[PDB]
């Protein structure tokens, strides 16, 4: 139905997916002659972020990505509205160019990124309903370089072995999602866009943080290696590789920082 | 029909055309990881790029870009095949956003490019035969960054001003084509892509000049601001501005350099 390699790539989500060549698309580069300080752009406060290790959340290999389901529980404060969180997962490239994070930062990829998937609590019931409602959707997003060995990060990297092809599940002991976030989140940039994967509904408000994280080069090759976009019984077998989606165009409109 | 901004634009191109969903996509961002050092990539040789100064060349706004017919006369010497002129035309940004290139460099975009189109002429008896078919085209392009005036492309955009609309025409004067060319054309990527614009056939072997030319920011400026997608005749015109397709997935592809 949809993948980021080939006929039924990216240039083709618009088909069966039309606001995938609406408005408001994501990702975006990063760049001066679209940024504008705003000092209104308070600090998000993160509660419920520090999840009990006595408690099992769900990992998935959807076909698109790695995914770990997130309890309502999580909430971010300093929007509009309160957000609850549904969901994060990841985006990255392949050994041979490890440049798979979906935003860059004055033309640059950063290695992965993380999104942190959040829904409006205030105005709707759940996540699906919010989905493709105004206002419906938050996410928070994380660039990735590599560095250090983050063993925050492998509290989900240890399981990808067990999730390796589409359909396939796992369960990941609770931990504090702050240790997936960098240093200083109070710096970050603010945008108005859309999922970045079909059905690309232009709901989502964005905050990429400015400060990337950092893992290992092990960290990022298991990641990059570890996953199948294919069922187990699938004939032709696709590594999971390059599930980031090209920038968009970003014309006559803003990117908001929290930083002059 | 299509266009590079809302409903229409490129995301929706493979609706309408449906090679620009397919494989070979162009432009591409020319990055480390995809380059590869390639001895035999020579130097080409610009045969009757030097117009005859008793002839002139139409100049036409055709809604998407301004276009210079170019004689059969005019060929490429050093591929396997000879390849004749057809026409060159340019992609830009806007005044806001200075950063119009095609193809990007290390995540950079110039602030405008030239292309310089061109068919199988040994294999081939036209241009529009040639475009899809097996190593139809070869587009030389080159990088336009903002610096010095440029005397030889003011011999284009002097006319700007008599093409300012849809469908409307103008004659230049032949002109010494190779003056549009960098220093150290033997310097170039190398690479099989496509047409950058709908149709979108994969049947390009591109060649983009490592250095790019200046043109002054008053060039710049008139380029950005002399031209209209729309008729002389419609009441609500709309700027030709920001006429470039985003870089493409180019993974198992890759990029040839005649330097290291
Ligand atoms: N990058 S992103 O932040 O835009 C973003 C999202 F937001 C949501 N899910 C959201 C959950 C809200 C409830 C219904 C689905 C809408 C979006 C999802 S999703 O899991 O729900 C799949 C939804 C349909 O493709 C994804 N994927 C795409 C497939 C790989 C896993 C992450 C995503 F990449
Ligand atoms: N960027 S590019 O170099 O790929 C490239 C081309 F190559 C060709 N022309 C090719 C050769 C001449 C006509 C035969 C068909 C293939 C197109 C053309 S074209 O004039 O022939 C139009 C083709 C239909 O849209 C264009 N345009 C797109 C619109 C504005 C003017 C330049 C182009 F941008
Ligand atoms: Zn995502
Ligand atoms: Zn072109």
């Amino acid at each position: 139905k949809w993948t980021y390699f080939g006929p039924d790539g990216e240039n083709s989500w618009s088909k069966k997916y039309p606001s995938c060549g609406g408005l408001l698309q994501s990702p975006i580069d990063l760049h001066s002659d679209i940024l504008q300080y705003d000092a209104s752009l308070t600090p998000l406060e993160f509660q419920g972020y520090n999840l009990s290790a006595n408690k099992q959340f769900l990992l998935t290999n959807n076909g698109h990505s790695v995914k770990l389901n997130l309890p309502s529980d999580m909430h971010i404060q300093g929007l509009q509205s309160r957000y609850s969180a549904t969901q994060l997962h990841l985006h990255w490239g392949n050994p041979n160019d490890p440049h798979g994070s979906e935003h860059t930062v004055s033309g640059q990829h950063f290695a992965a990124e993380l999104h942190i998937v959040h829904y409006n609590s205030d105005l709707y019931p759940d996540a699906s309903t919010a989905s493709n409602k105004s206002e419906g959707l938050a996410v928070l997003a994380v660039l990735i370089e590599m560095g250090s060995f983050n063993p925050s990060y492998d509290k989900i990297f240890s399981h990808l072995q067990h999730v390796k092809y589409k359909g396939q599940e796992a369960f990941v002991p609770g931990f504090n999602i702050e240790e997936l976030l960098p240093e200083r989140t109070a710096e970050y940039y603010r945008y108005r866009g859309s999922l970045t994967t079909p059905p690309c509904n232009p709901t989502v408000l964005w905050t990429v943080f400015r400060n990337p994280v950092q893992i290992s080069q092990e960290q990022l090759l298991a990641l990059e290696t570890a996953l199948y976009c294919t069922h187990m019984d699938d004939p032709s077998p696709r590594e999971m590789i390059n599930n980031f989606r090209q920038v968009q165009k970003f014309d006559e409109r803003l990117v908001y920082t929290s930083f002059s």
